[PDB]
């Protein structure tokens, strides 16, 4: 009985290592997200274009709506294995609380505070966290912002006072927020128009976009 007293006190370690980590991770009070909503330039994600929403969906998160904070097969893949592999939620909670430091057991803590986002908050509201906190350049840190600063559009389906945001646009700036922060909106290289033709296939590729819509897209990201 020399095998079993061993792989126990494994085990538990273990166990007691991922217990601690929960009461580490509480709290970090999830409760804190809704000073997102604040911000002067906050557009919730309902009031967006739905291409806008999925400019970012597609590149970022796929199948943002159907998992609880962890995607099982994007963070296989993303297990370096050969667009990975933080979930829109798990980088939400990042983004606001984790603004800092990128550890083991801050990467624990962050599932746990993940999970209980989810069981919160609904997959719009954290949406509009997402959106509304995410570094984009030029020290712009909402969608809103970025897109008025960028380009002057707005991403207010609603609104009328402003031009509203392209197809090309909303897939710059989801293309940006983990592009390397060498790549610059101001002037874009090869390798960034590069990496939003490939946001652009995503939006098409999951109908996001028609292909006259893709096409312009393309087009308009060539001059
Ligand atoms: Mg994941």
């Amino acid at each position: 009985r020399i095998l079993l007293k061993i792989l126990l006190t494994i085990l538990i370690i273990i166990a007691l290592f991922i217990g601690i980590m929960y009461f580490l991770s509480t709290r970090d009070n999830v409760d804190e997200l809704r000073k997102i909503e604040n911000k002067s330039s906050f557009v919730s994600a309902d009031n967006m274009p739905e291409y806008v929403k999925g400019a970012f969906i597609s590149m970022e998160d796929e199948r943002f709506y159907n998992h609880h904070g962890f995607d099982l097969k994007g963070t296989t893949r993303a297990l370096f294995s050969t667009q990975g592999g933080s979930t829109i939620t798990q980088q939400v909670v990042k983004n606001y609380f984790y603004d800092n430091d990128r550890s083991f057991t801050r990467k624990v803590k962050e599932l746990f505070v993940a999970h209980r986002v989810e069981k919160q908050y609904n997959k719009n509201e954290i949406l509009s966290f997402y959106l509304n906190n995410i570094y984009f350049g030029d020290n712009q840190y909402t969608l809103e912002g970025a897109a008025n600063h960028y380009f002057g559009t707005t991403v207010n389906k609603n609104s009328t006072t402003m031009s509203h945001i392209t197809v090309l646009q909303s897939a710059i700036l989801a293309s940006k927020v983990n592009a390397p922060s060498v790549y610059n909106i101001n002037n874009m290289s090869e390798n960034f128009t590069q990496r939003v033709s490939t946001n652009l296939e995503k939006m098409k590729q999951q109908n996001y976009i028609n292909e006259t819509q893709y096409q312009q897209a393309m087009s308009q990201l060539n001059r």
